[PDB]
DNA sequence: CCGACAGGCGCATCAG
DNA sequence: CTGATGCGCCT
DNA sequence: GTCGG
């Protein structure tokens, strides 16, 4: 299915162990950099040596691929897969709401299959709650198709609650994926800049359009600036209903713009490696700004920006298209 | 050898 | 009630 | 787990 594929699934199974079970998440960062490294390697890797020559890729995993290409496994994560309570913890965090902490307190508890977590829905906060109402559809890709179609609604509604807003629809649908886990919505209003919010709950009215019209049909977090919860795309006559979504809308500053659709543009490796490399290059940056590093660690004021290329700039890197911020 | 590892929103909890 | 903390989440 | 002072 991919060039080194057999390796970089072993390392992020291995990133989840360490995140999920050990709590770990500087191993849980450093496997997922080593996958990443790795899989735009462009030649089947022969030996751990000419992994080890990549960024991200030690000892340790130089190790690991000798043993995987010389073997077909890796004794730890066959050791991993084996363990009960492992097993476990990792799988109660694939309920949205569900991170390693509350898995382990679950499991310690008896609580341990999707079962148990139904009979003890009381056990559970509101967003825990939800994610397991919809645990299979939540594991369910958004085909392109789809996600078209929910931008449309998404678009329109807002459109009619005020034409000022301007809704864009990040994510990996912006970076041109064929499929998307969830749907991402950037939102800005004129009246919600860095230097004044002129009109109170921009965020809420349109969320409060999106139930209306029953395309948003839960909430599982919601602020002025965040809105995290579930939609579902209407179905025709006789028709099998469609999954229900994860949406999340954050509404950004009109002038930071920029900074936020890079952000929220995404991956989230890319937005890691960006930021980690604005920090060497003396800057840091985060959904609204790009800021300069003192020699102290205070960040300075905001660096003018009119361009997702301007950051780029700053941080002395070639220009990349949404299209090529993927993993 | 070892300090640093991206950055921040919303929620739930704790001390006072 | 604040204010601080950490979880789980987002990219 | 990795790597640049
Ligand atoms: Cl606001
Ligand atoms: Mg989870
Ligand atoms: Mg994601
Ligand atoms: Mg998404
Ligand atoms: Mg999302
Ligand atoms: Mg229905
Ligand atoms: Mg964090």
């Amino acid at each position: 299915e991919t060039l080194n594929g057999g390796i970089t699934d072993m390392l992020t199974e291995l990133a989840n162990f360490e995140k999920n079970v050990s709590q770990a998440i500087h191993k849980y960062n450093a496997y997922r950099k080593a996958a990443s490294v790795i899989a735009k390697y462009p030649h089947k890797i022969k030996s751990g040596a000419e992994a080890k020559k990549l960024p991200g890729v030690g000892t340790k995993i130089a190790e690991k691929i000798d043993e995987f290409l010389a073997t077909g496994k890796l004794r730890k994560l066959e050791k991993i897969r084996q363990d009960d309570t492992s097993s476990s913890i990792n799988f109660l965090t694939r309920v949205s709401g569900i991170g390693p902490s509350a898995a382990r307190k679950f499991v310690d508890e008896g609580i341990k299959t999707l079962e148990d977590l139904r009979k003890n829905e009381d056990k559970l906060n509101h967003h825990q709650r939800i994610g397991l109402k919809y645990f299979g559809d939540f594991e369910k890709r958004i085909p392109r198709e789809e996600m078209l179609q929910m931008q449309d609604i998404v678009l329109n509604e807002v459109k009619k609650v005020d034409s000022e807003y301007i809704a864009t629809v990040c994510g990996s649908f912006r970076r041109g994926a064929e499929s998307s886990g969830d749907m991402d919505v950037l939102l800005t209003h004129p009246s919600f800049t860095s230097e004044s919010t002129k009109q109170p709950k921009l965020l809420h009215q349109v969320v409060e359009q999106l139930q209306k019209v029953h395309f948003i049909t839960d909430t599982l977090s919601k602020g002025e600036t965040k809105f995290m919860g579930v939609c579902q795309l209407p179905s025709k006559n006789d028709e099998k209903e469609y999954p229900h979504r994860r949406i999340d809308i954050r509404l950004i500053p009109k002038d930071q713009y920029y900074c936020g659709v890079l952000y929220f543009t995404g991956s989230d490796i890319f937005n890691k490696n960006m930021r980690a490399h604005a920090l060497e290059k003396g800057f840091t940056i985060n959904e609204y700004t790009i800021r300069p590093l003192g020699v102290t660690g205070v960040a300075g004021e905001p660096l003018p920006v009119d361009s997702e290329k301007d950051i780029f700039d700053y941080i002395q890197w070639k220009y990349r298209e949404p299209k090529d911020r993927s993993e």
